């Protein structure tokens, strides 16, 4: 009508900030035939607004001049993704007809009125990402039409409304992302028609109500991320519908419920990073359905049942981080479509079973500080699916190379502290995409093959503490993108190969307690992200070469128990972040350069063992040292455990 489009138009001229390209443009004649057929955003019935519909559409003001006495017939209003500002005036209530209400992506501030709940004829009301803050009203329990409720994304304070329990048509409630607090009213679990419940990351206290047991129909129920306490109550179990239970990060205690086995449609359970303890029931390997159970981060003992064997869509099985024990029954590896089996930081033992990848999915498996032992099943031998292995601090045993297959996707593998024996495979080799290799501190034996230096993806290489033998080659530079190298504490012997001049990406370099012979390389200067070189515990001689100090990232530089011998280089003093230098052990002869004064980062110094003579220079490293820096060496004289100079 013309007094609603002139009303209209009012609220429009002290819109700010109009582009002139804006859909508003068409707001012109407030005649109808222009109102009802060409403004945007308007429909009309028999010449009235029934619809106002200005989602995206640009606008920045506020509703004080929204013409709430002249528009009576609003049914459908959707004003969401603006720059509206202010408050939400009691007034929106006046407006009986309304049926649909969307202010949501705004920047809205203020309580909500309790008058949104004279709507009685709302189905929907939404009120998403604003800054609305205070309680929600109890008279937001008058909407007994609505079926949907989203304020999710706000600044929402105080207790969910008892009255909301008189929401008898309510299917999605929607509240995540809020401050709400309180205990969850037992009101909610009575409404009949309830299918998402949404109240995660809120502040809630206090126990599930019990109530919960009578929602028939809810298929998804997220709690995470609140502080809800006591015990998941056991008439969880009949939740019958539901599809996703999500009670992750919150403070729960006692027992995971048998019940849950009761829930036949359950594909995913959430319960971790809580205080749940006791055994994992039984009775869990009855849902049928589950794909996705998360029980991580929790205080739970006894071993795994083996009902488990009975879960057949099983995908994700996160256990870490418990109190598990005892050995693991074939069924907890039973499913054909296992991808990520999880069970580090546990106390599990015996053997993996047999089970394990008989569907030809495995992916991820993780199983840190337990203690397993035995044999690597035939069946993860042959798992060509695997792209995570981390069995560090088992004592799984066997020969390296019957252990394990080929693995083309392999990305991570850790075995570090097993019990492996035998010598490296060429196979590795067809995992071309991995990353990460370690194998710190098994009983390896012989050569390393020349393909492992063709694994050009190779971040991290990782043998030390092994027995193997050999020299490294000159290909070595085609590990090209290494950045941390460890071949440290194993028999290797030769040259340090001049090749790893080339490793430009190198961080961390590990080659001592080996034994290398004759120089080390003149041309190792050129590694700008070397932070550490540990070639100590070797037989490396001859003099230490000037190209090292042009290493500018070292802050720790290790070759003690060698035969390195001559002068130590003034050019020292370039290694301007050199925190901790150990030259001990050696056969260094003259004197400490004077030049030492220049390095300021120095704190850690030892020059003991040596056949060095004159007197100490003036840095911090220096007189902070214990008489044991400087024990062994030929004529040393200081201003400790040293004559005094002349
Ligand atoms: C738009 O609103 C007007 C004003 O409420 C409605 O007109 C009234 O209709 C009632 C019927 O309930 C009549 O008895 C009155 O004579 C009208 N009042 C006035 C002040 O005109 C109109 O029906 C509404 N139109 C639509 C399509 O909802
Ligand atoms: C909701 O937000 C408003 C706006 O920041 C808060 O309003 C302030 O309330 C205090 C005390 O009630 C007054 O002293 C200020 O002048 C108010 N500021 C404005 C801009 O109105 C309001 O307190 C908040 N409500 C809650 C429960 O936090
Ligand atoms: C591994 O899973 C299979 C099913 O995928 C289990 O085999 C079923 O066992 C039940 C007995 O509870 C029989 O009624 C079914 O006929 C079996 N199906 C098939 C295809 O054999 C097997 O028991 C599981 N193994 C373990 C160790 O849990
Ligand atoms: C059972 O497993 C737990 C977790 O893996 C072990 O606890 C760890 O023990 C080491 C060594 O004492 C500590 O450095 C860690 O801080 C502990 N981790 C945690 C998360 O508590 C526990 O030692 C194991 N029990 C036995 C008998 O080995
Ligand atoms: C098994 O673990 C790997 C992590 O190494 C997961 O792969 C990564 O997934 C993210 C997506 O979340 C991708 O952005 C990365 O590119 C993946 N990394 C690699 C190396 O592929 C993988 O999704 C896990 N498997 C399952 C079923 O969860
Ligand atoms: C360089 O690596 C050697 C091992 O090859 C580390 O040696 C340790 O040194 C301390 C004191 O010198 C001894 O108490 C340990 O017993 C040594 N360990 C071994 C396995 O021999 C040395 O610490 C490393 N240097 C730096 C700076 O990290
Ligand atoms: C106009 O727009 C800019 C940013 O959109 C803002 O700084 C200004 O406050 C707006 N309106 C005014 C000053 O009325
Ligand atoms: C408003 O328009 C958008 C885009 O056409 C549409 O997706 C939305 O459902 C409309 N809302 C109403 C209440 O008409
Ligand atoms: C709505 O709930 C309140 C308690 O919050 C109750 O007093 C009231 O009677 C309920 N509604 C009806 C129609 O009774
Ligand atoms: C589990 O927690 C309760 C206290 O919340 C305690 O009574 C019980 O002994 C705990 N330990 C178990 C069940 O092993
Ligand atoms: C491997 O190192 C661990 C500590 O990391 C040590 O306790 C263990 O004895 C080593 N391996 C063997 C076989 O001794």
């Amino acid at each position: 009508t013309v007094e609603e489009a002139n009303a209209l138009l009012k609220w429009k001229s002290t819109f700010t900030n109009q582009t002139s390209s804006s859909k508003l443009s068409s707001w012109v004649n407030p005649n109808t035939s222009s109102f009802c057929t060409s403004w945007y955003g308007v429909a009309c019935s028999l010449g009235s607004i029934i619809r106002l519909n200005l989602t995206n559409t640009g606008i920045e003001g506020t509703f004080e001049d929204f013409p709430f006495s002249s528009l009576p017939n609003l049914t459908f209003v959707d004003l969401s993704m603006n720059r509206f500002s202010g408050t939400i005036s009691p007034e929106w209530g006046r407006f009986s007809k309304l049926e649909y209400f969307d202010l949501s992506i705004n920047q809205l501030v203020g309580e909500i009125p309790p008058e949104l709940g004279k709507l009685s004829n709302l189905d929907t009301l939404h009120l998403v990402e604003n800054k609305l803050n205070g309680s929600i009203p109890s008279e937001i329990g008058r909407l007994t039409k609505v079926t949907e409720i989203a304020i999710y994304d706000n600044l929402l304070t105080g207790p969910i409304p008892s009255s909301f329990g008189n929401l008898t048509k309510l299917v999605n409630l929607y509240l995540f992302i809020n401050s709400l607090s309180g205990s969850i009213p037992s009101e909610i679990g009575n409404l009949p028609n309830l299918r998402e419940l949404c109240l995660d990351r809120n502040n809630l206290t206090g126990k599930i109500p019990s109530s919960f047991g009578n929602l028939k129909n809810v298929t998804l129920l997220n709690m995470f991320e609140n502080q809800l306490s006591g015990e998941i109550p056991p008439e969880i179990g009949n939740m019958t519908a539901l599809d996703t239970l999500s009670l992750h990060t919150n403070k729960l205690t006692g027992p995971i419920p048998s019940t849950l086995g009761n829930i036949k449609t359950l594909a995913v359970l959430h319960l971790y990073l809580n205080q749940l303890n006791g055994s994992i029931p039984p009775e869990l390997g009855e849902m049928e359905s589950m794909i996705d159970l998360e029980i991580s981060e929790n205080k739970l003992t006894g071993p795994v049942p083996d009902s488990f064997g009975k879960l057949t869509a099983l995908e994700w099985l996160f256990l870490r981080d418990n109190q598990l024990s005892g050995p693991i029954p074939p069924g907890i590896a039973n499913s054909t479509e296992l991808t990520v089996l999880q069970l580090d930081t546990n106390n599990f033992t015996g053997f993996l079973p047999d089970t394990i990848c008989r569907g030809g999915k495995l992916e991820n498996l993780t199983l840190d500080d337990n203690h397993f032992e035995g044999p690597v099943p035939k069946s993860l031998r042959d798992c060509k699916s695997l792209i995570r292995v981390r069995f560090k601090g088992n004592s799984f045993s066997g020969d390296i190379s019957e252990a394990f297959g080929v693995y083309p996707t392999l990305n991570f593998i850790d075995l570090s502290n097993n019990n492996f024996h035998g010598q490296l495979s060429a196979n590795w080799e067809q995992s071309q995409k991995l990353v990460a290799f370690i194998l710190s501190n098994n009983s390896i034996t012989g050569a390393i093959p020349p393909e492992i230096w063709n694994m050009t993806q190779l971040s991290q290489l990782d043998l030390s503490s092994n027995r193997i033998t050999g020299e490294l080659p000159e290909s070595i530079s085609n590990i090209n993108r290494i950045s941390k190298l460890q071949l440290n504490g194993n028999r290797l012997s030769g040259k340090i190969p001049s090749g790893i001049r080339l490793l430009t990406n190198l961080e961390y370099l590990d080659l001592s307690s080996n034994r290398f012979s004759f120089e080390i390389p003149p041309t190792l200067n050129n590694l700008p992200r070397l932070y550490y070189m540990n070639l100590s515990r070797n037989d490396l001689d001859q003099t230490i070469p000037e190209g090292l100090t042009k290493l500018s990232q070292l802050q720790m530089l290790d070759l003690s128990y060698n035969q390195l011998d001559g002068e130590i280089s003034s050019q020292f003093r370039s290694l301007q972040n050199l925190e901790r230098l150990d030259l001990s052990h050696n056969n260094l002869s003259g004197q400490i350069p004077p030049s030492f004064k220049d390095m300021l980062a120095l704190t850690h110094v030892d020059v003991s063992h040596n056949n060095l003579q004159g007197p100490i220079p003036d840095n911090a490293a220096f007189r902070n040292a214990p008489p044991d820096a400087f024990e062994g060496n030929k004529d040393l004289c200081g201003s400790q455990g040293l004559k005094p100079c002349s």
